[PDB]
């Protein structure tokens, strides 16, 4: 009964103001940091803004470091975004997604494990680079299919590595399947398998089914901005 929902999107003018809200439920809100993820029309992810478990420090990416500002009500357990100075490049879904880092040891970096169902925003008229590859790729049912991703620099750090994979269906957020590059998530299906390293990753369906039509995101956590790949499209021949 974990539940994020999103509320506040709006239409709104060049230069102006919007305030975000993402309201918790079922767990212990102050246990955990949180992020808002922005889903642009090109499909890319984007995080926008993180803060830690207590609220007190807070990052924010070069795209929007002076006009956006997350906070954290614990008492309320809801999440926020004041955003400001708005521009073209902000139209987007805004997702709150909650940081899982398990298990934790020394240098352990987490990951995505819950999302609300995002709020539309629409503004009128040294990162690490993952690139993904293929696109686009189609299957037949009981094939395999093999999604490559490539960071611009290593995203390992203490023996392991902070590669994601996440999958996306229409209309829903997404959805982790494997974090640190080859754990599988509780509630996976033993059909998704990652592996790799350093700065070369893979993920593996085997068999193909036709619940797996989805596009397939990586995202690494090695380093500040997390950042994602730009989605493979996985459809049936």
């Amino acid at each position: 009964q974990v539940q994020l929902q999103e509320s506040g999107g709006d239409l709104v003018q060049p230069g102006g103001s919007l305030k975000l809200s993402c309201a918790a439920s079922g767990f212990t809100f102050s246990s955990y940091g949180m992020s808002w993820v922005r889903q642009t029309p090109d499909k890319r992810l984007e995080l926008v803004a993180t803060i830690n478990s207590n609220g007190g420090s807070t990052f924010y990416p070069d795209s929007v470091k002076g006009r956006f500002t997350i906070s954290r009500d614990n008492a309320k357990n809801t999440l926020y975004l004041q955003m400001s100075s708005l521009k073209s490049e902000d139209t987007a879904m805004y997702y709150c997604a909650r940081r899982r880092n398990y298990p934790y040891y020394y240098g352990s970096r987490g990951y995505f494990d819950y999302w609300g169902q995002g709020t539309t925003v629409t503004v009128s008229s040294s990162d690490i680079e993952l690139t993904q590859s293929p696109a686009s790729l189609a299957v037949s049912l009981g094939q395999r299919a093999t999604i490559s991703c490539r960071a611009s620099e290593s995203v390992d750090s203490y023996g392991n590595s902070f590669m994601h994979w996440y999958q996306q269906k229409p209309g829903q957020p997404p959805k982790l399947l494997i974090y640190r590059a080859l754990n599988l998530e509780s509630g996976i299906p033993a059909r998704f398998s990652g592996s790799g390293s350093r700065t070369d990753f893979t993920l593996t369906i085997n068999p193909v089914e036709a619940d797996d039509v989805a596009i397939y995101y990586c995202q690494q956590s090695n380093e500040d901005p997390w950042t994602f790949g730009g989605g493979t499209k996985l459809e049936i021949k």
